[PDB]
């Protein structure tokens, strides 16, 4: 539910490696 910093426009979320996710191009995790 809190952002990572990160949008995945056309990459992948790199914040994946901390457990983050593209949830409608914007990177987020719980």
């Amino acid at each position: 539910g809190f952002p990572c910093g990160e949008s995945c426009v056309y990459g992948p979320c790199f914040t994946a490696a901390i457990g983050c996710s593209c949830k409608s191009k914007v990177c987020y995790k719980n």
